């Protein structure tokens, strides 16, 4: 899988559900190229690909679990790429939403045991687990997260 | 005074200090166009203009207080936000972005502090913001200097 392949696969449910505009994936791709979203966290690399809120209709997150790592560029410019296994595609409507969701994500990904679990669980289990955590966070109110917003790649 | 004027004025000290690349202001302006940073908060309108980290050399914040309101569009609402306080951000990665946004969204809910910013002097604003930044562990590594505060026009 390439980065663009992943972005398109994860954008699909959001486009289909009307959460974002028809060309959302193209914009995430261009945004990714200018502003990489590889997060060099251990032991499971994460990416948070997204674009601008003008392409978002309702707030949503689409999750991809990658069987093999896929390199994303480090958001901070370091030459070592990020070996991404977990991808949180973000579709957010304003900077208040962006702030609340970034804070939640940066916290969740510090849970090493949780992040290892994401790599062995099936889609039902991953959906249950993330949904549950989303539901306990006031800051995540108003974010759509449906069972078809989780998938393993390749599909 | 338009946005670009504010953006160029706040970019100047960061450019001079080497905190950002020479053409930082133009990249902030182009990103403002597609991802506007007006924050419709009460009692004072705020903006958080910034651009991508490739244009950033070191983490910094540049603060502007405006005598009259300058409109920044609202990313959410068709009407623009009448902004009186501007936090220009120069941040190098998503951990930095997260920590600084978290801090900013908290600060601007404090109505008293935000009212004080509209009458305090450059020295008093600098000391207040410097205290509030330093008292925050998540705000470590962010450069904030006396000349990163200004009233516009200047």
């Amino acid at each position: 899988v390439s980065q663009n392949d992943i972005i398109k696969a994860l954008a699909s449910p959001l486009i289909n559900d009307g959460m974002v505009v028809s060309d959302f994936a193209d914009h995430v791709i261009t945004r990714e190229q200018n502003a990489p979203t590889g997060l060099p966290v251990e032991p499971v690399g994460v990416a948070i690909p997204h674009t601008d809120s003008k392409y978002v209709r309702q707030n949503a997150i689409s999750v991809g679990i990658l069987a093999e790592p896929v390199n994303f560029e480090d958001a901070g410019g370091e030459p070592d790429p990020v070996p991404v296994r977990v991808v949180f595609m973000l579709a957010l409507g304003n900077w208040f939403d962006i702030t609340n969701v970034l804070w939640w994500i940066m916290d969740v990904i510090q849970d090493a045991d949780f992040m290892q679990q994401l790599l062995v669980m099936n889609d039902d289990e991953i959906y249950q687990s993330i949904y549950t955590r989303i539901s306990e966070a006031a800051g995540m109110a108003g974010i759509h997260f449906r069972r078809h917003y989780v998938r393993h790649l390749p599909l």
